[PDB]
């Protein structure tokens, strides 16, 4: 899958960097 929404779990600010 190309959907990169968990690649680098960004629980700091934006949850979905991709």
């Amino acid at each position: 899958k190309n959907k990169s929404r968990v690649a680098r779990g960004w629980g700091r600010k934006c949850p979905l960097f991709g």
